[PDB]
């Protein structure tokens, strides 16, 4: 139950190097989705591991297994679909497939994510929506 879930969240966080902000259990109670995605930010394309919790998105770089890269309160997170074959114009550019944009409205920063398959993209969309609906009731 809820106590076990907190314990598991803190175990998870303990293995992240360079954690920023409050501890995961201050805002979160369970992990809703995780997965490896390609992230394009200012034209640099890299693999990241993304974790969606209630109230929070966290992304990290693999290799302390994970290195902290960012967090977004889901209240300030917006999403925009990108249709397959659309160009991302940052640095020398990239063709986006199974992708979407994440907008951090607190920082006014945008980046592209890409999943491996349309099913995996669909799963992320559903997870993000479900998280948003929980908070809305
Ligand atoms: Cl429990
Ligand atoms: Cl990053
Ligand atoms: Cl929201
Ligand atoms: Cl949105």
């Amino acid at each position: 139950g809820e106590f076990e879930k907190l314990e598991v969240l803190e175990e998870w966080q303990s293995h992240i190097e360079g954690w920023e902000g409050s501890n995961i259990t201050d805002t979160c109670t369970e992990m809703l989705m995780c997965g490896v995605l390609l992230k394009i930010s200012s034209g640099n394309i890299q693999e990241r591991v993304f974790f969606l919790f209630d109230n929070l998105l966290v992304y990290c770089k693999r290799k302390h297994r994970y290195l902290f890269r960012g967090r977004i309160n889901t209240e300030v997170m917006e999403v925009e679909n990108v249709d397959d074959g659309t160009a991302d114009f940052h640095s020398s550019g990239h063709i986006v497939v199974n992708g979407w944009k994440i907008h951090n409205t607190a920082k006014n920063k945008w980046f592209v994510c890409m999943a491996k398959t349309p099913e995996e993209k669909h799963e992320w969309f559903e997870a993000i929506l479900k998280e948003r609906e929980r908070r809305k009731g």
